[PDB]
């Protein structure tokens, strides 16, 4: 039995942000929500939360995540950040006083962090009978973190803060990942015995180490080759190099998995996207919240999707969009904006500069040119001329237009809502449509051409036109 | 004289594709594509490609590369993929029984090979007699690939399997770039002798080193410095990391010819694009197919263009276009899209949310804004005003538009085709265009403007426009 | 007392250019440009160019440098480049042949040198009383760099030029940065004795560092951990890779200040750039000139900004635009296009395939969709309906429209300039406006809607379409 702890109460100065920095989000999840899914896979007995000031802000996200992830996750206070030692003591609150389970402690900011690198810190913990098991790293840089003190036999005798470290225990490259486990006596214990009396000025929980080597009890330090699964997030570098790296593993897997990916550097795949086998994204796209792609679809480049479905085969290609589905086969792009609401059927069109907005669009149905469709239902195998627009608002409301199946509209077409179109209907280009339409009818409204002759050289006289116009003759 | 044989009859499973592997692109060529490139270029006298299941989607393509290459390529059949070293059986089976050439032995999953490795790895096995010499490289990460083993002399005594290597063996890093040099004889010889008995269960072309080590012949092991050249490729993270590679080196050879690119990260030049000294391309560029750019053009950022050639001092800004051309001067963009059969004249314009199919536009010519250009040919400095469409498509039909010279139409023409516009002639805003227009006429059909007086107030009061328009009577 | 000389006459043939080397530009700035800014913080008392065959394209540059920099600045002619030794001799012909200061010697080409190193040279000369000393650093590829050789001791002897050095000279990893302190007595005395007889013919200033030895004078090399900071550019390859580092540093810095950048290797952002607390860029970006960004933004991906400003918590998002200013809380795109002189009050908006050129648009207003809004001026809390154009110019001359104050223009009209339209003024679907519109009025000229019954099945039978309405029928 376990229980987790999760320090999430500190005041995240370096990040510079009034979003406190826990719900900063790589990926398409906030930092606390990766670490809580991890844990949450590892299904520990407990879980407790520690937050801070801003924690009428946070507590009711982990809310929301203890209720997808099927379990209870409980929030201890600290009322000040008066440490991460002082942190751990807020969180022991929120478990019984003769609770007996091991402490694993982590960060809220160690989003990489993954169940597998937990269970095998539990498991090593009690292998060895730690008093104290803690996660390291070594890194190139390892500025701002703990360093590990050991002796040339590997045995750890304590961790030194970035803040109190002398020039030579700045060289160390072995750093503290956070990420310990207790157990539940030895911690208390030592957590008892810690002095503020250093740099920071805080309740170190790094202390702890040193406390219990000197107690005689059994230490451990252990290492984690894989440095991304344990580093930390203290200010925005850090956060794009970690969302960075978290990127290319998701990208990776899929690309394992029969999906092409031409510029992973480029494509920004959030956790939840799933994507079918011998897909093509183009570079620049971003695939964004529960977006989903079916198999052999091709993501042309530039194309940002948040939570839309794309059938298989469709094509979708410099399209910004969210909330939308595209049927098989569809073909959406270049250029082209979805926003919520948007059903394009099977065999579907939205062609460029083509925008739409809370609308239904059946099977074999195209859009293809510079058109704006907002409220509307559209039916099967039918055709709306370049350049016309869906007028939905009268000014003061919102208004719906039903267009039939195999109707061709012309170009230039407004549909002035609230209007339907018979199945079959034409409209002329240039038409104002106010009134329904019946089946198979045409409507129009522009008026006849007139040609005014001369009307250039007693008009533009002798402009280039006028000139050209005069050659003519000849 | 020397035979090569490219081996791309295995199945490609890590591919998870059901396209062939040796199919998949990289910088506007299959990876076989490359590899045949490569030998041509070395001019052996046989050249043989063998292939396994899916030979009929493969073998055509060899024959297009055989005609564009100027030669003879043979295609040998291994029914089932026993083995690279089955499979180079297979291949000898199409020389002559008394060849007594070199073979040459090559992958088509190596896409960076070059001639110049081919002709020192044949130069080398000439020079030192080998029997067998291997191309080999060393690598940061060794997994997959076959483990030199040399004894401290830097005798090759064998080449292991990632399968098939102890834990001792796979900490080596110098492997087998799967590329080889051999003696005819020596090679029948050694193949005839493989055993299936290892982890895979297939005949080994690799075990014909320790095979020959044995017999007393010469081995040799080439060490290749630049990795890249000799990298494979078994999936789709390896055919990205290739095709990024293989990217940089395009790109920065155009940048030592003259040509600044902003990013090299995020520009794509396929291997036969041009482009001239003194152009600029910004960031999120691909440049693909047989595009071709002329000299101080300026090739705005998140372009994508396939086969499209671009004359000299041409700007081209976000724009997606293909099978198009872009005379000298002229400015395309910011968001424009250009469809095959898009000719567009010296100094012409195609602005932001234009869209060109299939047209010829004459010198000097603007398209600026929202317009669409469908089967259309206009003529020299004629300006299409704002908002307009070429309506090529009556329902059933593809219709033809002429639009002379000098001309200028007016905003929000439709163009109802089929239709000609005389030289000099203007079309008002608004016009429905279903007659001709003589030279130097003015086409109307918008009917009078009619202002009603006081409809605010009466059908939206006291709305905020009813209440601003009470307002402006005082 | 120091005087700085910059040599800037060599001719740059490597870059392949018509454009002179020093004037190539990362970050907003030219090569010169920021070695001058770099310079010019350091405040010596003479700061000398050296200019060569090209001066009259450069000089008057270096004299708008000059102006802004708050400084004199001299410019010395080398009119042929015969070498840097020769280079620095045309430089002092600029001092006093009695000046008694130090000088510091650095090339146009090392465009991240900085105020901060070159203060820590000029401290460093003078700590050991050196009579030069040169910064170097050591590089993983030294191609193309002078080497430093010293003794054992770290005694620099000399300084071995890429063409003249053996193959062994050519392993030292070390480099000549070309950035020398030098007392000026020594300087004129070594450079008197320079011989044109090496590799490349020229007089070289590195022959300084062994010619001083010799003498028995004192020679220190400084050397710069940190080695962008000192990287020369000598071809387009260089450039782009110190643009690459210089971009980090410039986006790491935004970082830290509390700016989200969800992809720095994709977010260009030029020097003189400012960017408030929380704002968030999202990936191609890039933020040119004097872009000026609030906080709380949002600036959608795909965005190019140069040289406009945006207030606090507006969103930016695949727009392209120049010279324009966007209120506070406004939505601008996405695909928009701001052309200069675009005004956009706070919380107005922009939408997707809308272009602004010169135009004053109020508070509150929105264009949003597929319009062109050309020489305008629009009130406050108005609406644009989709598909319109403000028809700015009449073949011939430039045209005004003003559009007043809670308008609701509807879509479809075509502002025929100059026309002005009244508060709280309506006009229909599909209106050409060619009269003034009082104030509260509703203008309109499309003509009335007509159904044609039946044409369908008698112009199109049996299409799709007629049989579609012949089911109707049923
Ligand atoms: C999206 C693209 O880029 S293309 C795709 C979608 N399409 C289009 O714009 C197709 C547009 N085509 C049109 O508007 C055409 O003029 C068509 C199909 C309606 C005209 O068909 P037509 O059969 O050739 O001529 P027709 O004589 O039958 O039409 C009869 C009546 O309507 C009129 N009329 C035809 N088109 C229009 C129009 N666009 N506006 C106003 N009146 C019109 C006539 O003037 C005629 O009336 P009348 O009997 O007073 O003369
Ligand atoms: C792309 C851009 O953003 S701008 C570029 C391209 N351009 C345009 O839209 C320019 C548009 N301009 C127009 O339509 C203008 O009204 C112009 C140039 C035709 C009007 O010119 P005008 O000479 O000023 O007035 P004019 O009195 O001569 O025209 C005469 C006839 O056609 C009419 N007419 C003029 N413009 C239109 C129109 N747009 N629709 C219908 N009828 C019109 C009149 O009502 C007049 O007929 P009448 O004699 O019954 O009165
Ligand atoms: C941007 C978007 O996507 S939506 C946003 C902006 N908006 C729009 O396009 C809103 C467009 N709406 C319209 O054009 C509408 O027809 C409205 C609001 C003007 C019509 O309002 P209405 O009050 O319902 O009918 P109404 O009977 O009052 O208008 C009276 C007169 O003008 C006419 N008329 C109304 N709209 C138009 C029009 N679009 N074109 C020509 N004439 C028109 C009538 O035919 C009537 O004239 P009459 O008295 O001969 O019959
Ligand atoms: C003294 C200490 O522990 N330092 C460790 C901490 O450094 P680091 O400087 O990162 O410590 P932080 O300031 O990030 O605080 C640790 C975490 O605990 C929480 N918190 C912090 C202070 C507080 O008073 N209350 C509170 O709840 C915060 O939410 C924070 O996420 O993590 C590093 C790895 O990431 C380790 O190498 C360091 O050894
Ligand atoms: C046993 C062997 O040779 N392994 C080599 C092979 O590993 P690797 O595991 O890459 O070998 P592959 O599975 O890629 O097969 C080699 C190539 O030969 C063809 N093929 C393969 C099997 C078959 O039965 N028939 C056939 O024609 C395939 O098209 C393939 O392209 O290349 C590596 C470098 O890329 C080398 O380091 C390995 O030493
Ligand atoms: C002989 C010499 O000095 N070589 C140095 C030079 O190499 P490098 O080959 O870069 O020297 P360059 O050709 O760049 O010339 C140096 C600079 O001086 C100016 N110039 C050059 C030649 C001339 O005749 N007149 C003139 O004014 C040029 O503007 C140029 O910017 O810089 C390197 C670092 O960047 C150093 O490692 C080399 O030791
Ligand atoms: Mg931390
Ligand atoms: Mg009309
Ligand atoms: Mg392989
Ligand atoms: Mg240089």
């Amino acid at each position: 039995d376990t229980a987790v702890l999760v320090l999430a109460a500190g005041p995240g100065t370096r990040m510079r942000s009034d979003t406190p920095k826990v719900l900063h989000t790589l990926a398409g999840r906030s930092m606390l929500s990766h670490v809580l899914h991890a844990i949450a896979k590892l299904a520990p007995q407990r879980l407790i939360v520690v937050l801070g000031h801003d924690h009428q802000r946070i507590a009711p996200l982990v809310g929301e995540l203890a209720d997808t992830l099927g379990r209870t996750i409980d929030v201890a206070l600290q009322d000040r950040p008066l440490g991460t030692g002082h942190a751990v003591l807020c969180g022991l609150s929120a478990l019984p006083d003769d609770y007996a389970g091991n402490v694993v402690v982590t960060s809220g900011d160690t989003p990489l962090l993954d169940a597998d690198t937990l269970a095998d810190l539990i498991a090593t913990h009690r292998a060895v009978s730690a008093a104290v098991t803690v996660l390291t790293t070594t890194l190139d840089d390892p500025f701002g973190y703990g360093r590990i003190l050991r002796t040339q036999d590997h045995e750890v005798m304590a961790i030194v803060e970035q803040t109190d470290a002398t020039p030579s225990q700045r060289e160390i490259r072995e750093v503290n990942a956070g990420v310990y486990a207790f157990d539940i006596a030895a911690l208390r214990s030592a957590l008892s015995r810690l002095s503020s009396n250093n740099a920071q000025q805080e309740l170190y929980l790094t202390d702890v180490i040193a406390i219990l080597r000197s107690d005689g009890q059994t230490v451990h330090a252990s290492h984690v080759d894989d440095s991304a699964l344990v580093a930390g997030v203290n200010n925005r570098v850090q956060l794009a190099e970690l969302a960075s790296e978290l990127n290319r593993r998701v990208v990776a897997a899929h690309q394992l998995a029969g999906v092409t990916v031409v510029d992973p550097a480029t494509t920004w795949i959030d956790v939840d996207v799933t994507i079918g086998r011998d897909t093509v994204i183009h570079p620049g796209t971003q695939l964004l919240g529960r977006t989903q792609i079916g198999g052999r679809c091709v993501v042309g480049p530039d194309t940002t999707l948040t939570d839309v479905a794309v059938g298989d085969g469709a094509s979708v290609v410099r399209t910004h969009g969210s909330s939308s589905s595209i049927g098989d086969g569809a073909a959406v792009g270049p250029f082209t904006y979805l926003r919520p609401g948007t059903a394009l059927g099977a065999d579907g069109k939205l062609g460029a500069f083509v925008e739409v907005k809370n609308s239904t669009i059946g099977t074999g149905t195209k859009v293809p040119h510079l058109t704006y469709v907002g409220d509307a239902d559209i039916g099967e195998y039918s055709n709306i001329g370049a350049s016309s627009v869906f007028v939905n608002y009268d000014g003061t409301s919102k208004r719906r237009t039903t267009v039939g199946s195999h109707v061709r509209t012309g170009s230039d077409t407004m549909f002035v809502a609230p209007v339907t179109i018979g199945d079959g209907a034409y409209t002329g280009a240039g038409t104002v449509v106010r009134e329904d339409v019946p089946p198979g009818a045409l409507a129009v409204s522009a008026g006849p051409q007139r040609n005014i002759e001369n009307w250039v050289q007693r008009k533009r006289p002798g402009s280039p036109a006028a000139q050209a116009s005069k050659r003519a003759s000849e």
